[PDB]
């Protein structure tokens, strides 16, 4: 028996319920099967081998196979608690706003019979029949991740509609989709970082069997699914907060929070029960939904070290935090030894290297770390390469330039937390004579240039929905993310508010040229190990204040030189080619004779070229 809702795989008429709650006096289960009455038949047993090891349990018999039943734990005659480990809840405040087209035949809340969120159990639930048997998840260091917010990716905000986008995403060339948080969050409209029931699937994105269908369809196409998951904190509607209240006596939480950038109730990751709950949650999402791994939101928050409001002190090497993340990783990898462990960390490099290295001596991939290059790419595509406050240096895109021995950094130009590059170019872009980065066609060309200096570099990569169509700025500047330092127009939505959905951008040939350029770069990357391999030898000229930029890659199967003009006027850019001879322009189909490794190439502002040391075809 574990805490939560324990089905009997051989008896669909019963369930065993178990709650961890030291310090309580008595518990009744109330629910549909008690007619929401307090009944002595539903008085829970107290199992208390030690005062800090108290579990309340009962076996409920005589249920109808396949029927849903709402229930709560009614504790001490004063607290009505939905199970911490519920996989579905009914929310009386927000469920009325979920269309039947989003969640067909949604069980009505027991209005007037109880109050607060209720848990749902369903013995003998019909089982989704998984179709894909032989899916091989991409190597962790080869991930090309599409970060997706279901709320703002499709107007219907649901799993069944996501399935209809997979031809578009597969053609773009990503090999993983990262869903922003799908676990039950307060309300319906959210980015998802207000989790209430961390093992329940939020019903506003549709039923669980539709997420299973989505994962199965991704797997059919060779695409992994990563879940963004939020374990730093819990809202006031979490049973971790409600069981003892937001009080000094609640051992699960920290008030005040132990570190900066906390929201809601900071959790105590040193508490053995929080470790149990975390492990249960990671195991559940892997086992039930067959997802390929997790992006751990605010993993730097997994510590009891007190740094108050000191971000520098928080980001410093924290041995306690490293222990807790290795402990969590051991439990994940005991469930599934190749599950992705992705940290949204932003700790000092000493700590990040140690987390990346963990398990590699035992055949594990190590942990992957978010690597934010939004500001450096922003400066680079805006055409401001000499700002003393905002570096344009892209050198650290390659893992060895960040001091890492292995490709465990997920670089991104964009994430849901960062400004759109297209906003920055259209809002602030540089100009010289006739060349204006604020002009939409010029800005789209600079995103092609940015892609050529991003998708070509070994190690995993992430892109944020619709960057490939030039999302940002929009009609008048409304496509602007608040809270990045930029003063968004008055017409922009709030940072966390719904953003415009613009699939009509597929009908703009200029925006589709950007999509097709990124798709062609990702096809090159898929087809040629040079772009992906930890054995690739990399040289680069991506420094701050250098407009004439280049990357060289050498590998046994292919050598590559990427050249780009991040300036505002025509420029001769002189890469060091790794070998003399004839090189082949992949996009333009022409040749380049290199008889001096230092060969100058005149480029228009915003232009890139990609050369290979042998003919490998042409962009379509
Ligand atoms: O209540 C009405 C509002 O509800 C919704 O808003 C939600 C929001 O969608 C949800 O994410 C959550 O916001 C918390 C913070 O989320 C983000 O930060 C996370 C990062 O994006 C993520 O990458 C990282 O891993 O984790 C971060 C959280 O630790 C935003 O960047 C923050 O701005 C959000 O904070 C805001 O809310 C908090 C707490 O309420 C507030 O203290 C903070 O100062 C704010 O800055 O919770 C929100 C509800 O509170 C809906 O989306 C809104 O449109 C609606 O008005
Ligand atoms: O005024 C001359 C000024 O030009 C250049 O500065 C540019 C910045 O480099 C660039 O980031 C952008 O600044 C915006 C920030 O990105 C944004 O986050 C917010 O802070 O608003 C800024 C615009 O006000 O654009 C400016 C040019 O306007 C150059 O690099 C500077 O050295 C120089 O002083
Ligand atoms: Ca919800
Ligand atoms: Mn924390």
């Amino acid at each position: 028996i574990e805490d939560g809702i324990n089905y009997d795989p051989n008896d669909p008429t019963r369930v065993t319920l178990s709650l961890y709650a030291p310090g309580k006096s008595f518990v009744y289960v109330i629910g549909d099967f008690t007619n929401w009455e307090v009944d002595p038949a539903y008085f829970m047993y107290r199992d208390a081998p030690r005062p800090d090891s108290v579990h309340w349990w009962i076996t409920i018999e005589g249920l109808t196979p396949g029927q849903e039943y709402a229930f709560q734990y009614f504790i001490d005659g004063e607290l009505r608690l939905a199970d911490l480990f519920a996989h579905k809840v009914l929310d009386p405040w927000h469920d009325p706003f979920i269309p039947s087209s989003t969640y067909p035949n949604l069980k009505p809340y027991p209005t007037g019979k109880t109050e607060g969120i209720v848990a749902v159990l369903q013995p003998g639930a019909p089982q989704y029949q998984w179709q894909v048997t032989d899916f091989e998840r991409p190597p962790a260091h080869e991930l090309v991740i599409y970060e997706l917010l279901i709320r703002d990716f499709v107007a219907r905000h649901d799993y069944v509609t996501l399935i209809d986008t997979l031809d578009y995403l597969e053609r773009l060339g990503v090999n993983a989709i990262e869903l922003m948080p799908v676990a039950e969050f307060d309300g319906n409209i959210s980015w998802g970082y207000n989790p209430a029931f961390h093992l329940a699937l939020d019903k506003y994105y549709g039923p669980a069997d539709d997420l299973k269908r989505f994962v199965d369809e991704c797997h059919r196409r060779g695409i992994a699914v990563i879940l963004d998951v939020v374990y730093n904190h819990a809202t006031g509607n979490s049973p971790l907060v409600q069981l003892y209240g937001p009080t000094a006596d609640n051992p699960f939480i920290n008030i005040p929070a132990r570190h900066p950038f906390n929201v809601f109730y900071d959790l105590n990751h040193e508490h053995p029960y929080i470790q149990y709950w975390l492990d249960r949650a990671n195991r559940y999402w892997l086992e039930e939904f067959r997802v390929d791994g997790f992006r751990f939101a605010l993993s730097k928050g997994f510590t009891q070290k007190y740094t108050d409001d000191d971000v520098g002190a928080w980001s410093a090497y924290d041995a306690s935090r490293i222990r807790l993340l290795k402990r969590m990783a051991d439990a994940i990898w005991a469930v599934d030894s190749t599950a992705y462990i992705i940290l949204e960390h932003f700790a000092d490099n000493q700590e990040e290297k140690e987390l990346a290295a963990y398990g590699q001596d035992r055949g594990r991939a190590g942990m992957l770390l978010w690597h934010n290059l939004n500001r450096a790419f922003s400066q680079s595509v805006m055409g401001y390469l000499n700002d003393p406050n905002f570096s344009s240096d892209l050198t650290t895109i390659y893992y060895k330039n960040r001091g890492f021995p292995t490709p465990n950094l997920i670089a991104y130009m964009e994430s849901h937390d960062e400004q759109w590059l297209m906003y920055r170019m259209r809002a602030y872009g540089a100009r010289q004579g006739a060349y204006d980065v604020r002009s939409l066609p010029v800005a789209l060309d600079r995103m092609k240039l940015a892609g050529a200096f991003f998708f070509t570099v070994p190690g995993p990569k992430m892109i944020w929905q619709f960057g490939e169509l030039g999302y940002g700025y929009g009609e008048r500047g409304e496509q602007c993310l608040e809270g990045t330092g930029d003063s968004c127009p008055s017409i922009a939505p709030g940072r966390i508010d719904p953003k415009p959905i613009r699939w009509d951008y597929r009908n703009d040939p200029l925006r589709m040229k950007l999509y097709r350029t990124w798709a062609e770069l990702l096809r090159l990357r898929r087809e040629h190990a040079v772009f992906r391999s930890p054995e690739t030898q990399v040289r680069m000229r991506l420094q701050h204040g250098v407009p004439g930029r280049w990357i060289s890659l050498t590998h046994p199967e292919l050598s590559v030189v990427v050249v780009g003009n991040f300036g505002l006027e025509p420029l001769v850019v002189t890469p060091t080619f790794p070998q003399t001879g004839t090189w082949y322009d992949y996009f333009n189909g022409d040749s380049l004779v290199v008889d001096d490794p230092n060969t100058g190439i005149e480029l228009l502002p915003g232009e890139f070229r990609l050369y290979t040391n042998r003919y490998v075809g042409q962009a379509e």
